[PDB]
């Protein structure tokens, strides 16, 4: 019953106004599932690649060619398949590519079949995208990592850490920690104004206030959250991205906060904050192939911390595998766009989980009003999401998908909260 | 549409003739489904209790009490709630018991219920087992664990090693896998043979030669192995279940081999053979309460082999924290009966896989025509399972129905083979 | 609407890990039934021929050739017929093969198309299988006819009759019957400890102890049976198959219990223990050519006692008529493989019924988790079943499948009961 | 699904115009089907009791008493059951009427009601009559054994024998069987002119001539045998209905042929006509309570002819269990009116067949349009029919009934030929 029948893509727009691939997939039982790929605003080394047009339309960005791949040669080559067997559907998408980083037909093309094809399975078996991918068992509400306040190459200003968020931990529930979430950026509003500081907005939906660096910019959400009438840590923790491949020059050095440091020195830094403030996680500490300071940093505070790795693994199982090996993070970035099929996303689950990783679900700065993140996130029990400050579409449309898992769930909801983060 | 409308029990008998309870829910869009409940011969003090009908009739085991609970008390608290909701179905038949242990009514009558309505689900979603409970990226098929010889309890034999299991981890597919586990059985017999050895079966489908004791067993499965055309290791490699509370005197030591052994000396016992003999897994080297030694022997040898808890853990989710945070065992024995729904088994293993431990879906003594765990054990991608020699239909229809999941996979199917043991 | 739409075979194992066919028929009106073949241990010479793969492979026992064939040749032959036309299909599968035995596309090929067909029918007709096959007066419950202790070519001992059955004839129900056996089986293993004599199983999931001959043998049983609180003949009466060709020297006589006897010395041997015991069926005790000694021992015996052809008559019409026109036996033991057609076996219970000849439907020593034989036992109303001993799935899936078809007819059930021997 | 919903009776008319009852069953899937109870002009002692009104109507004979019940007491009794249960819906009616003869609700009450249920759940099932009570063995067409010649009761004549047929046995299908049967009818017609007797017809639609008796009576079909170009004995034999109760005086002996004879003498009169013409079978040839003569009878020439019992047996299993003990006769007549419910004639028939026993299924003298009979026949595999003469609907109906069953079996048919009669 549920074959694949039809396959279109259109371009449509990103959150930041840039082009993107929607593809739409008819089963010959008449369901219809529709599925849009997030865009990176800077991409990792070593990601899946987006097909773009090149030429004057959108500054170079048009996706008309991938819209034509979808159409010419993957619409042709999954018409007949069924649709709930993605990794066939996934091995194909693959195979046809014919590259390891899916520069012929597009990471953009391929991703929005690959989900538009799990969409269409669920609606087929009558089940929430949630339940369908992760099964009965799907229930972990997660944790909301908001980022409310930019640095790095998402500002110009001091602050050389990319994104300051606050995290919801001791919330009972999914419902309260969002809640608390937009209590906190609110009051962070509020606190920018009363410092004379922009509250201007920036791609992920945070402020991008031009502050000394690091410490300040905690200093300022900590007044935030006692703003809010909730407690540093014990109700609402920190994590930062790093990002730090942004601040890092090849065969160099990190240079951070007016200096060029070492991975070491880096790490003293990062223990330095983990003292003073309520930390929970760092993704991105240092950058993307800097393996021995990765492996020596984990060493240093990995039992203190959740360390992410974004870039470092472009949720790649050939990369979290040497990542894993090398005693490199304790926690993957989960970008389904990095790697561009949804079997290969759950392999590179799959490996974390199994390997004792933590995963984070996350959007990226050019987003679209689709919601599948917030499925995926319940889907794999992640217990962790990252996809943006309580402001924005591109942004709430996921909290307010996880409002509504929630209420389907009923008392078979669990918030991950504080477990999310057994380190804290 | 996947209401249940009816819940009936009936007493069948078990492999070894014993009753069981035997479940079928129907579902008010017309979807049918059936789930029989296994039985262990000897049972962990902490497993949940099997109501038993005491009294003349099959020696006491009677199950008619847990036949009369499923109509009387679990039938009326879930007809009308979703299939879909597993988590919803088995907090309510947990809610309804209102006891730790099922004591009231019985982990027996409990169980069928939560299997059949997952079964009655995924008929409803028409989706195989396997995929309703592990979605679309359930596709690894397990290393076949099969017990070709016993020992300890499960015969009068001066061995106290319960069961000497081949792993035909070099194989190619599954279907090759069960080949070279039926060849060497069949090989093993004719060893049998030639030294006059019994040939006779036990419930567990192998063979209980009465023989010297551990290395005596080893060498001659290694022989078997041989004749059958497999390199010992390569091909097919070893694992053990000690079962050691079996051999255990509360308070006082190991009577193993003709001598009261400490924790310490079982270790330096089992080191002994991980020297001398190519094997992948022990399971209960010690007792189901000696959390100390344990957590010795794991630190000792828990780099070079897999070591699993069966009793110790009973897959019980407070039991298996408590070892995780202990550093006790790198693997869970996963056995649905123990613990009394589905949620909580995967609940048991969520807390394994997201904690670095590996996973053996395992059968017990008392099976049915039920083929459950075949398709639990590639739904929760355990790479292992644990269901018997290759011979007897108890233990043969979970192979047959591994072999039918590998053929409706297609070249979406991979098998665990050594990928499932990375220390050997 | 039943037409034959698809039809596929797969090579799985048997209870005894060698493989044989399972074959799959799906019908227009999306309908989907599976069936899947026995294999004898030894086979008589007048059996129709399995097609095995020869070879390496699982000791030359493979039957991908049979699976092939299937695909071939069996499937073009049927797809478009009517599943209903079982007649017409049984014609096409005999006349497609051409051979008078089966051999060119094997009786494993072609049997399990014919069960298939016959299932996806009733399925089709929404009629349980012993409904379709026996109409609407099929009612009767067989009595058990339980094989708890082997000697013959099953053993190496001193005991020359193949198999020991209890047959729990005084019971009320198929239910109570079921149980009595059990409790028997239980009883005499307690009893074969009390002796020292050994509780090691063999293929049939019956006892193989080294006793004297069949007076020591039937002595034990009645102590087992009486163990159990049951009395013997009135409650629990006695069976043996002989299997007299496996101790027969072509041209020469029977080699039995330390001395070579005559057809009339068997029959002496024979009526000595009706005089000492309750029996109420032999079967085999002459060899299956030796015409003029069975009709010898027929009018000698037969009004005492049944007499059950196996080998003689494979289950094939030609050899029952012989038999019937010479006074040969007084039932026929029905085995669905030696003929390889449901139409072919039915033909044969007609011809057996019809002629004051009463039926025992039997499994294989290799059987599978497939039921079809309980629901084929009550179809013609046989009255008798001789499907294992009360431990091994594949002989209690048959006992728990008769379990389920009692409670189905409701106060419509008969159990045989006494009934099915008169002669007692 | 077959769900009784609905049951109405309505007084029709028989061949003879008498009333009968005529019964009506709707299902809830909105299955309808109808069935007629044949009467006979005159019955045995021992039959199941027709309701009939007395009072003027219909000279006594009406049925609207039986037309009530069904109304206001059988069909409360079966809305609700399933019509597939055939033996819970017939025990229904035997428990609600609660005598041993159906004199309560009546046997024409209570058989419409089972053969309208039987018909219902064979539409349901979408399976012909036949299939549906016989399975998919059902393929036997029987002989037609057409009574073209009528003595005894049914005429005033000096001929005692009831009914002389003629029996197609050597015609090579059913279809070629009528018209041989047709042929000789129409041959017979042509000769009774020559002669100057009477061509008038009577109720079973044969010829009544006054002839000398019984060899006059023979030697005249003889002719018509030859006459139409047909072998006496090898294609067209012979068969008689002496219904010897018509002719016997309680406790006194049988007056025939211008004689008082003892049962021995009728047995030597039959032994006679055995030695001078082609003789497959006689009906009755002594009376419903001469248990000592049918002994005598059936063992001085059983082995040479067919010996029926009709009024001895009245289709009741009680009745033909004491003829079996007792070696009287060596087939039965089945009459479903004489017991009142399909499940009582199918036990009857299931006794017979499994006692060596042949089946002749019979029309009534009073038949209506209904040919449920011509599909029973081959439902049992009977190989015999007795229907009447190739003359009148009521008779003819079946026979074209016949036509349609060999037609929709094909290849699958076989006619019973020869192998009916194995003594001739
Ligand atoms: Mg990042
Ligand atoms: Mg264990
Ligand atoms: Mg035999
Ligand atoms: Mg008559």
């Amino acid at each position: 019953m549920p074959i694949i029948e039809q396959v279109r893509a259109r371009e449509i727009l990103d959150s930041r106004g840039n082009p993107t691939v929607e593809v739409e997939v008819a089963l010959i039982d008449g369901t219809f599932a529709r599925a849009a790929v997030p865009s990176g605003a800077s991409t990792g080394e070593h990601e899946a690649v987006e097909l773009r047009d090149g030429g004057d339309r959108y500054g170079g960005k048009g996706v008309q060619k991938a819209v034509q791949a979808v159409l010419d040669e993957i619409g042709p080559a999954v018409i007949g398949l069924n649709a709930d067997d993605q990794r066939l559907v996934d091995q194909a998408l693959v195979d046809l590519d014919g590259t390891p980083d899916k520069s012929r037909l597009g990471g953009n093309a391929i991703l929005g079949v690959s989900l538009a094809v799990a969409k269409a399975a669920a609606d087929s078996a009558e089940l929430p995208l949630f339940r369908y991918v992760g099964g009965p068992n799907a229930h972990i509400l997660p944790v909301p990592m908001m980022n409310i306040l930019n640095g790095g190459a998402h500002a110009d200003t001091a602050v050389d850490i990319q994104e300051f968020m606050v995290a919801p931990i001791g919330a009972p529930s999914f419902v309260e920690a969002l809640r608390w979430g937009a209590e906190v950026y609110h009051a962070l509003k509020s606190v920018l104004k009363k410092e004379g500081l922009s509250t201007g907005l920036g791609d992920a939906g945070g402020f991008a206030p031009d502050v000394a660096g690091t410490t300040a910019a905690l200093d300022l959400i900590s007044r935030a959250i006692e703003s809010a009438g909730l407690r540093p840590g014990a109700d609402v923790a920190l994590a930062l991205d790093a990002a730090a491949t942004e601040f890092f020059t090849d065969g160099t050095g990190y240079v951070f906060e007016g200096t060029t440091r070492t991975a070491d020195q880096m790490t003293e830094f990062y223990a330095g904050l983990l003292g003073a403030y309520p930390l929970v996680s760092i993704e991105d500490p240092l950058s993307e192939d800097d393996w021995d300071g990765w492996a020596a940093l984990t060493a240093s505070i990995g039992d203190r911390v959740q360390i992410v790795g974004d870039d470092i693994f472009v949720t790649n199982p050939e990369r979290l595998e040497e990542g894993i090996e090398r005693g490199v993070a304790n926690a993957l970035l989960v970008k389904v766009n990095q790697i561009g099929t949804l079997t290969e996303t759950l392999d590179a689950v799959t490996l974390a989980h199994h390997g004792g990783y933590r995963t984070m679900i996350s959007h990226r700065s050019g987003e679209t009003e689709d919601t599948m993140i917030a499925d995926l996130a319940v889907a794999i029990g992640s217990g962790q999401i990252k996809t943006g400050a309580p402001a924005r579409s591109e942004r709430v449309a996921k909290y307010n998908q996880l409002l509504r898992i929630e209420e389907a769930l009923g008392d078979a909801a669990r918030y991950a909260g504080d477990l999310a983060f057994p380190r804290f």
